[PDB]
């Protein structure tokens, strides 16, 4: 029928990163941020931090539906991420402009009934080093839902409790252990396996 | 056919499950499409943003015709246009919100119960309801029932030219206690009250990093 | 749709804010482009934008051909698109430049056309009309586009490599707007976002934009 993914869009000749609408297997439309530039492109970005203008210390309902701005920082929403999911790439930039990434061969979040349980594939490569497998098979947790954190390190993650905290505070935190240091830029993105 | 099925406000859009802030098209009461910036994130969301300053990349020291039609960029700073702002507030009760950020990352705000600008014939007269609350303090009530003025069309209550003296465009009285369309002066300035100023907020000598004005139906 | 064919059409239809809109190319191919509705009367289609150095412009032929970058920031629209945009009739060109002290310079030319890929996206430029940046494009008239992997210049070496850009290089250049984002004055010779008649071979601008409008 029409574009299912950012990869479809890239194959149809959309070469600039930006917000495009795609159709989920639901057939429900959704405008997403396509990264057409990184690692071959065709990535759908579901998380972005870039300047600390958006509060990421949010409750369950807010993470469920998504929040933020197409103009800047956002979380796409756990329902959308579930519908969406296919491999994972996390991109990270520090304040010295150093680039660091990690790539997982598969990435899926379950539905709300399974509390958006993270089921993550094998680490593939990445100067950032593996820091999410250790959170595999864990529900998602927000300040208004325990799960052995969210309040301790101020954020929301598949928390006993973490080795990455990308929805943490913009401290200039947004931590990746293998990578006390909060990154300038963080992006989480997906692409058909 | 799209007018009758399309959304009429950002609140409608939020109601249809649009949770990310961004530019969407809505249909004015006369059925004309208008691409607006929806703030879905702040104070429950569903706000239509008609003003935004963020980096000083756009000149806001503009004439009447330019303020009338709107100017700026969807990528950054803009004024939606006085005709559009009138169309959006002409019928019913839109509350107004003002969000301000300083260069030390202090977020401040002001909220009013209703906000309407009249049409061009009435020179976009401001009809402002009650100040509800806001950490930024009230700096708009002073401007109720004032015409809008630009450097080239002085409709203020000052014997001189407010828009020229304070280098902006606004519902100036004699002259102002707020000046959000003022120069992008970046924090403190020696020049007097000619920046993005909110008197009850950071005063007449400090120009905000971020300014946003937005409406939502009551 | 038979609708808007240019950013100027959009402006006439009452689109007053700069931003990305879709237009219909001469062949009815739809294209989403950045419209500058603010500058010099507005109605400009922007095909090049530098603003913060977040995008690598040191790219190969295929990449310049199809376009690259981001609607959120820096981009090159793509040589095929630029050709499609400028084949029929008269597009005038405006080049807008902003230094790190926020001073604006510009250059305006009466006509601007790039040929198709067979003709190596040749520069066909009209008379300089005015501009505070001076004229650093006319030197480049009637010259094939070159990238690091496709050397069509008049130098015995590879201009694109020597000045880390992609341009209508001769021997080698007087402007280099797709050069490295070097942030102001730089010791290194002429490998930044340079406009000789502007801030010279040793100053790289903060902002650069190249745009077209029906004359
Ligand atoms: C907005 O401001 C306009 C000025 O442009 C106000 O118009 C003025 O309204 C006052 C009411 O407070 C009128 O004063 C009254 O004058 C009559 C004589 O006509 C007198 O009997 C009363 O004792 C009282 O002083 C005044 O005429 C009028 N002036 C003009 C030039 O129209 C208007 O009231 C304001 N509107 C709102 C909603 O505040
Ligand atoms: C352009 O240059 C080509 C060779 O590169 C030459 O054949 C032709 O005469 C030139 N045309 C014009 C109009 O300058
Ligand atoms: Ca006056
Ligand atoms: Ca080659
Ligand atoms: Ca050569």
């Amino acid at each position: 029928t029409g574009p299912r993914t950012c990869k479809d869009l890239l194959d149809r000749g959309h070469f600039l990163s930006g917000w495009h609408t795609i159709y989920l297997p639901d057939c429900r439309p959704l405008t997403v941020l396509c990264d057409m530039d990184t690692d071959g492109g065709g990535w759908t970005v579901f998380q972005r931090r870039v300047d600390g203008s958006v509060d990421f210390y949010r409750d369950w309902a807010t993470y469920k539906q998504g929040f933020g701005s197409r103009l800047g920082e956002f979380w796409l929403g756990n329902d959308n991420i579930h519908a969406l999911t296919s491999e994972l790439r996390t991109d990270l930039v520090d304040f010295e402009d150093n680039y660091q990434f990690a790539k997982y061969r598969s990435f899926k979040v379950a539905d709300e009934a399974e509390k958006y349980n993270l089921v993550l594939g094998a680490f593939v490569e990445g100067s950032a080093g593996d820091s999410l497998t250790f959170h595999n098979n864990q529900s998602f947790s927000t300040k208004d839902q325990d799960n052995d954190c969210a309040v301790m390190f101020q954020g929301a993650w598949w928390y006993n409790c973490h080795t990455s905290n990308l929805n943490g505070r913009y401290l200039r935190g947004i931590n990746w252990k293998s990578g006390n240091y909060s990154y300038k830029v963080s992006e989480m993105k997906v692409r058909p396996a």
